[PDB]
């Protein structure tokens, strides 16, 4: 878009080290691992994604996806506050989001998660979604385990409030184990070849998360070996179409094999209005 030089707009001096505490283990990403954590300039909670100490290539590319949350403003994206460097490990310093992660969410609550509440989650995800389109911008981590629950939205006047974690490591610099193990979310061109990774990738993965949505936060091909995942793929299959048509019917339009074909999320976001008149 019209930031200028943003990786050398990076601040490796505005989070010190001895002013950041790090609390429990929270998760696991690709190469990564999350903790909680305490900013002391009065202090605030952070959440800390910290890399595996690793060769120039990967710290670099994890770094570009830091610049990126950095650059990006938009109230349903996670604020990245900065990044800090701990001798070997490089570390994301993120607003911590007190309802956590989605999928757990939906584990605990699929007995009283409702056809709204779903809606308005994956609405809350494209509207996202269309503003790194805008952007020309690519997230390529896009699941509900790195979607927040900044408001659970249950028995509330208010409904849900989600964020958008950061992507870890870009697809771009992945082995292709690796990409095959983020089947079936991962955009079948970037299994394919990494360097396919484009704004479209997106597309396809909004449509898992949608499918994970309306199944209550199942695992879809849980417990599947990477041989089966790869055939899945090269027998351009898709998973189980959900009750919800609306949102399957989403979910279709997004997984198509050819990323051109995609509907860009400007119409997506038109269409998801259109179905709440």
């Amino acid at each position: 878009w019209q930031p200028v030089y943003p990786m050398s707009q990076l601040s490796f001096d505005r989070i010190l080290k001895k002013d950041l505490v790090q609390g429990e283990h929270l998760g696991r990403g690709t190469r990564t691992h999350i903790y909680s954590g305490t900013l002391m300039d009065k202090k605030i909670k952070v959440i800390l994604k910290v890399l595996d100490p690793s060769h120039r290539d990967i710290s670099l590319a994890f770094f570009e996806a830091a610049s990126m949350m950095r650059q990006v403003s938009h109230k349903h994206i996670v604020y990245l506050y900065g990044v800090c460097v701990r001798d070997v490990e490089n570390i994301m310093v993120e607003e911590f989001v007190e309802g956590g992660p989605l999928d757990l969410f939906m584990h605990r609550k699929s007995d009283v998660l409702t056809t709204p509440w779903k809606f308005k989650v994956a609405k809350q995800l494209a509207s996202a979604l269309s503003y790194l389109e805008d952007k020309d911008l690519v997230h390529g981590n896009v699941c509900t385990k790195n979607l927040l629950l900044a408001r659970e939205g249950i028995d509330s006047e208010c409904g849900p409030f989600i964020k958008l974690s950061d992507p870890g490591i870009p697809i771009t610099v992945l082995s292709r184990q690796e990409c095959i193990e983020r089947i079936p979310w991962i955009a079948p061109e970037c299994v394919e070849d990494s360097k396919n990774l484009s704004v479209a990738a997106d597309k396809w993965s909004f449509g898992t998360t949608l499918w994970e949505i309306c199944y209550n936060g199942e695992i879809p091909l849980k417990d599947k070996t990477l041989i089966e995942k790869e055939r899945f793929y090269e027998s351009r299959c898709r998973p189980v179409t959900p009750s919800c048509k609306e949102l399957a019917d989403l979910m279709t339009r997004c997984m198509n094999y050819d990323p051109n074909q995609r509907p860009f999320f400007r119409a997506i976001m038109r269409d998801i209005n259109k179905l709440e008149e």
